């Protein structure tokens, strides 16, 4: 296990707030935000920007304990965005399985924001993606179960794209220091 590093060459710390952003490898767009979908009109399903002059919303990493600390590949975390829509129950990134599209994607707040969806519980850790310099990608490990995956996009034409379970293309992002 290694430091998360964000764009200054410095790691991710408890208590930082970063912009999610596209690496260059893969391909582009902006930051990460919310956005209503059409049968959920509250802002409560993260989506990536189309455009890349959107920095979006910053994320900042719940994790055990309360101390300072480094933010390693190896660090147990939830995310939340540092802002909430005020018809959500939180700010707090989880996954739900939309029966439309058949997949599991990330939004934030309580089964009751995304009802008649099945919330899954779990903790996310951010991995080096492949071998380039200081890339990386979000996974997803569910509670009750021993494995995990990937976090990557997915376009439903919601104005941006979703974030979803896949077994193929991990986004591979870089953290940019929002303070």
């Amino acid at each position: 296990a290694e430091p998360v590093i964000d764009t200054d060459g410095n790691p991710l710390h408890r208590g930082g707030k970063y912009y999610i952003m596209p690496s260059i490898w893969g391909p582009p767009g902006g930051g990460l935000r919310l956005g209503k979908t059409e049968n959920l009109n509250c802002p409560v399903t993260v989506l990536q920007d189309y455009s890349e002059v959107i920095n979006g919303l910053p994320v900042e990493f719940n994790i055990r304990g309360i101390l300072p600390r480094t933010i390693f590949t190896d660090t147990e975390l939830n995310i939340e965005f540092t802002e909430k829509p005020n018809c959500a129950e939180n700010s707090r990134w989880s996954l739900f399985e939309d029966d439309k599209i058949h997949k599991a994607y990330v939004g934030i707040g309580d089964s009751e924001d995304h009802p008649d969806q099945e919330m899954l519980s779990g903790s996310f850790y951010i991995k080096k993606h492949g071998l380039r310099n200081n890339t990386y990608k979000l996974v997803f490990c569910r509670d009750g179960s021993s494995t995990c995956s990937d976090i990557g996009r997915y376009d439903n034409n919601e104005d941006g794209r979703r974030l979803i379970l896949t077994a193929d293309l991990p986004y591979e992002v870089v953290f940019v220091n929002a303070s």
